[PDB]
């Protein structure tokens, strides 16, 4: 049936883009009942950059610093405050779209769509991993700031990211719905760089399992291996240290497939070792690590091939 990198229907989170300007800066914010969420560099000038002092800067404006139009309708602000990095605008009107939603953080590993927007208005949506060293590889441009990345349950949007910037190796970085960064990051145009990565070993694992749901298991073997016997396999390759929660939490889809984790383990320490051997799995030459147990759940059938 296939299996393929799928983002949430984003039409909740479509109905709550808008721009928003300050100064000579443009850029995306989210508009949920009375409230609208942007990056708070949008009060800094090209100067300002380099360092600047946010409640310094912040102070010296007022609600009419800011514009905020919602498609061609202009709304107006009536207060403003700032919640560690992102800038809370009040408006005279409350979304009429707001649709259910909270505000997560996000835990490293972990994935979401992103729907990436320009001057208010949304133009792409992908599906991405939040990486272990606190970053994401999405593709954004200037004006990208302020455009957010969501999941969703039953009707609930989960919002657990805003864009901020982007760092030297191409990756990106952002807050929280709170306006707390993800990783050691400032908005600050300093020099900042992402640190080193790693192989999200339980999404590679899901990944596996995703696959013999599907109707290979040519990748399998007759062995087993120790957890510990494993993790020295994943030193070497820089995965990350298998654990025995990750182990539990792979519990449901060994259940269906009939494939003990470890025997998994076993076969993904071979697939390191060895390679692929010019075969590919799921489609893919290299080992995906970019969906969750989760996400695999989610999308394949509760019925295996065999
Ligand atoms: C949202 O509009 C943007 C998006 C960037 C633009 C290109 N792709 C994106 O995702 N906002 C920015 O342009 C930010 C804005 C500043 C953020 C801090 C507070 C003041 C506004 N800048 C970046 O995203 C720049 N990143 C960065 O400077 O990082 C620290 C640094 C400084 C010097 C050397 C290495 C690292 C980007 C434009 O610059 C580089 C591509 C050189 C990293």
């Amino acid at each position: 049936s296939g299996f393929r990198k799928m983002a949430f229907p984003s039409g909740k989170v479509e109905g709550c883009m808008v721009q928003v300007t300050c100064g000579t800066t443009t850029l995306n914010g989210l508009w949920l009942d009375d409230t609208v969420y942007c990056p708070r560099h949008v009060i800094c000038t090209a100067e300002d950059m380099l360092n600047p002092n946010y409640e310094d800067l912040l102070i010296r404006k007022s609600n009419h610093s800011f514009l905020v139009q919602a498609g061609n309708v202009q709304l107006r602000v009536i207060g403003h405050s700032m919640q560690n990095c992102l800038l809370r605008l009040k408006v005279d009107t409350s979304n009429p779209k707001t649709p259910k939603y909270k505000f997560v953080r996000i835990q490293p590993g972990q994935t979401f769509s992103v729907l990436a927007c320009y001057n208010g208005s949304p133009s792409g949506v992908y599906q991405c991993a939040m990486r272990p060293n606190h970053t994401i590889k999405g593709s954004f441009l200037n004006g990208s700031c302020g455009s957010v990345g969501f999941n969703i349950d039953y009707d609930c949007v989960s919002f657990c990211y805003m864009h901020h910037m982007e760092l030297p190796t191409g990756v990106h970085a952002g807050t929280d719905l709170e306006g707390k960064f993800y990783g050691p990051f400032v908005d600050r145009q300093t020099a900042q760089a992402a640190g080193t990565d790693t192989t999200i070993t339980l999404n590679v694992l899901a990944w596996l399992y995703a696959a013999v749901i599907n109707g290979d298991r040519w990748f399998l073997n007759r062995f087993t291996t120790t957890l510990n016997d494993f993790n020295l396999v994943a030193m070497k390759y820089n995965y990350e240290p298998l654990t025995q929660d990750h182990v539990d939490i792979l519990g449901p889809l060994s259940a269906q497939t009939g494939i003990a984790v470890l025997d998994m383990c076993a076969a993904l320490k071979e697939l390191l070792q060895n390679g692929m051997n010019g075969r590919t799995i799921l489609g893919s030459t290299i080992l995906e690590d970019e969906f969750t147990p989760f996400d695999v759940v989610r999308q394949c059938s509760g019925v295996t091939f065999q």
